[PDB]
C-alpha cells in the first residue's frame, strides 16, 4: 500500500538532506510533491533525481510574495495541500558575547518567520483532515555552547506546534513536530552513530500518514536515543 | 522504502492479547507479515481473538505476573518460531482508588500487573530476543497527569515510561530499541484538540511506527497517541 | 524586612531524618523555626542524629514500609504538636541491578521503600495535615534519565514524581500543595555525574535542604504539583 | 553556620521590567532582603512612581532594552554607582493576542523584539558586570509549554526564552553563574489552586533563584502557576 497515494505534499527546504529524502520517499508512498528552496539549481536536479511526480519552485520563505507565487502554482497544479512539511532552517554558532543584531535575525527570519508565514499562506489550500509537520532540532531542549539563537528558534517552533494544533482543530488539521539528532553526538547516543536521512524522512512520512491519525501537538525526537537517556 | 508487509517475516509477542489495543495491534502486525503470539490470562477470549485475527497467530495462556507462567510461553515462543523480533509490552490494568482510599492489595494489583509484570515479561524475553528487535511499553497519558483517584495506575505507567529510558541505555550493545508508547482515550473517555477518542486501530498503527524499521532511528521515547491532550 | 524564623511554630513530619538529606533538611528546618520529627529505622542513628540537630527535635523509631510504625508514629505526633504543617516524604535507597540481574526481592525492597512506604506515609499523614500545608516528596534526576543498572530505582522514583501530580489534584480542596524534589548527585560514578553537571560538581546536602526549605515555605505558596531539579543543570542542558 | 537572615544583604540587583506588576513586586522584596535595586522601564512618571513606592535602595533607570545604545547607558550608571551586578531579572514581556491567519510582520517583530531580542542583549550586556558566582532569572510563561488559542508568537518567544536558560547555563558555568527561568501562570478555573497568583509569591519564587537557597539550581524552569501545567 502506497501511504500516501495521490496526495499532494508541499516541502519546504527541499535543498536540505532531509527535505530531499522526504521527497523521495513521498513520492514512493505515491505522493505528489512540491519540493521549495531558494536555489534553483540543487532545486531542478533533486527534481530530476526524484524524477516524477514532483515540482521545484524557487522561493524564499522569508519573503511574504515568494510564498504568494508558491501557493499560485500549487493551487492552478494541484488544488489543494494534503501535508505541509514546513522544513526550514540553518544554523550558525555564535556564544551570547558574539552574538550581534544581524545573526539574531539572520536565524529567527530563516528559523521562525519564515515558518510562521509559510504555514499562515498555506492555510487556504489545506484540506481539512490535513497533516502539518515542522522541523525543531534536538537543541530545542538542550543547552549547547553557541547554540543560543539556533536552539531558542527551534524551542519556539515546537511552541507553534501545540498552538497550530488548536487553532486548526476545527478543521481536523494536525500539527507535530520532528526533532532530530545528528544526521549525516554519535558517542553520547545510545544507537551509537548519526541517522540517515531517509530514517527521518520516515519518521515525517509518519506523521504525514494515516498511521498518526491519531497523534497531534506532538515532539517526535528522532535521534538515536540522545534526549531521552 | 514501502512495502506490502512491513514485518514481512517477524516474530511479534504481544501481551495483553485479550485488551483492545493488544488484539488491534495483533491485527495489524499480521496484516503487515507478521507471525504473532497473543498472550493473556482467559484462554477462551485468547482462542476466539485467534480466531478473529485468522492466520499466523498462536495465543498463548499465560499471567505475567507468574514467573512461571513466562518461562512456559518464551518456551513455546521458542520452540515454535526460536526468535522474537517485536516485543509489545502491553498488559496493564486500573482500578481507581483516591489516596484516602488506597488499600495493600490494591497497591499490589496495580504495581504487580504494571511494572512487575512488565519487567519480567522483557527480562524473559531477552535470550529469544534479536539484535536490532524493538520492544514498545505501554505508558499512558496518565503518567504526565494528576488525575483523580488514579494514583497507583499513574505512578506505575510513569515507571513504566522510564523502563523505556533505561532499557534503551542497557540494550544499546545489541541495538534493541526500546520505546514507550502513551495512549490517550483509546474508545471511552479520559479539553483533547481531536475533539473524540481514539481508535484501537490507530494505538495499533503507532505501535507498528515503532516496531517497524519507520522508526529505525528512534529510541527511548514517549510516544503520545492521545489527540493533543497532553500537548496543549 | 526579612523573616528570622522562616517556619516559626510549623510542625514538621520528615522521613528518612536520620541521615543524608533527610538529616540536613532537619537542621535548616530548626534553624527556621520549625519543631521537626524525624523518622526512621535505627534508634542509635536516630539518636545521634537528634543529637546533631540539638533543639526542637523528637526522633521516632519506624519502619515506613510497615503500616503499624506509621500508625504508632502518627499518634505520637497528633499527642505531641497536634497537626502536620510540613511533611517531608523523604524514602529511599538504590540498589544497582541490570535488567538481567534483576530479582523479585530487588524488586520488592526498591518498590516497598521507594513507593509503598511513601503512598502509605502520606495517607496517614492526611487527618492531620492542615489546610494550606506542604508536602514534599523525595524523586531523583534518575527518575528521567536512562543510567545502567538503575532500572527499579529510576522507575520508583518517577512513580514518586507522578504521586505528586495525582495528590495535587485530590488535595487542592484542601489547599495543600505536594511538589517533587529531584536531586542531582549529592556528597567514580560520582565523579562522572560532576562532569556531567554544569557547575561542575556534587551537591551539598544544605543545597537540597535549602531547596526543600523553598518548598515547605511560604515562598513557594503558588507553586504546585512541580518537579524541583537540584542536580547543578544535570538533566537542563 | 546557620542561614543569613536577609537573603540578598549588601548584594546588586537589576531589574528589567521593574515599574510594575512582577518586577515591581520583586524588586520590594529584594530591597526587603537587603539588596539595592535598579528597575528599569520605559516610562520615567511610573519608574518614580515606583521608586517611591519600593521607597530605599533603589535607582529607576529609564531605557528600552530593544535599543543596544540604551542598555549600554543602563549598565554604564550600574557601573558607576554599583560597580557589580550580583542579581539579573531580566524580565522583559508583553503579549499582543493574533491568531496564526492574523499574524502580520509588525506583530510577529514586535513581540520577539520584546520577548527574545531585548532578553538576548540585556544578558549579554551585563556580562561584564555580572559577578561569578551571580544569578540570572528569565521570565518564561506557562504559555511556552501550552497551545494556546491566539497565543501564537507570545507562546514561542516564551519557549525560546526558557531555551536560553539551557544555553546560558552551559555557556557561564566557568564563571558559575546560574541561569534560570521561571514560568508564572495567571497573576493579578484549570488551577488546582483554584485562583490567580499574587505578584508576591511570584517575586518570592524569584528571590528563591536570586538567593543561595537555590545554589545547587541551574538551567529550570520553575513553574510557579499553582499547578496549572502539572496535572
Amino acid at each position: 500500500m502506497y501511504r500516501l497515494l495521490n496526495k499532494t505534499a508541499v516541502i519546504t527546504g527541499g535543498n536540505s538532506g532531509i527535505g530531499l529524502a522526504t521527497a523521495k520517499r513521498f513520492v514512493a508512498e505515491g505522493a505528489y510533491v512540491f519540493i521549495v528552496g531558494r536555489r534553483r539549481k540543487e532545486l531542478e536536479q533533486a527534481a530530476a533525481e526524484i524524477g516524477r511526480n514532483v515540482t521545484a519552485v524557487k522561493a524564499d520563505v522569508t519573503k511574504l510574495e515568494d510564498l504568494d507565487r508558491l501557493y499560485a502554482i500549487v493551487r492552478e497544479q494541484r488544488g489543494s495541500i494534503d501535508v505541509l512539511f514546513a522544513n526550514s532552517g540553518a544554523i550558525e554558532q555564535k556564544t551570547l558575547e558574539e552574538i550581534t543584531p544581524e545573526h539574531y535575525d539572520r536565524t529567527f527570519d530563516v528559523n521562525v518567520r519564515g515558518l510562521i508565514f509559510t504555514v499562515q499562506k498555506a492555510l487556504p489550500l489545506l484540506r481539512d483532515g490535513g497533516s502539518v509537520i515542522l522541523t525543531s532540532s534536538v537543541a530545542g531542549v538542550l543547552g549547547l555552547q553557541a547554540h543560543d539563537t539556533y536552539s531558542a528558534a527551534k524551542a519556539a517552533v515546537r511552541s507553534l506546534a501545540r498552538t497550530w494544533t488548536t487553532e486548526l482543530k476545527g478543521r481536523s488539521i494536525r500539527v507535530n513536530a520532528v526533532s532530530p539528532g545528528a544526521i549525516d553526538f554519535a558517542a553520547a547516543t545510545p544507537l551509537g552513530r548519526v541517522g540517515r536521512p531517509e530514517e527521518l524522512a520516515a519518521a515525517v512520512l509518519f506523521l504525514a500518514s494515516d498511521d498518526s491519525s491519531y497523534v497531534a501537538g506532538i515532539e517526535l525526537f528522532v535521534d538515536g536515543g540522545l534526549t531521552q537517556v
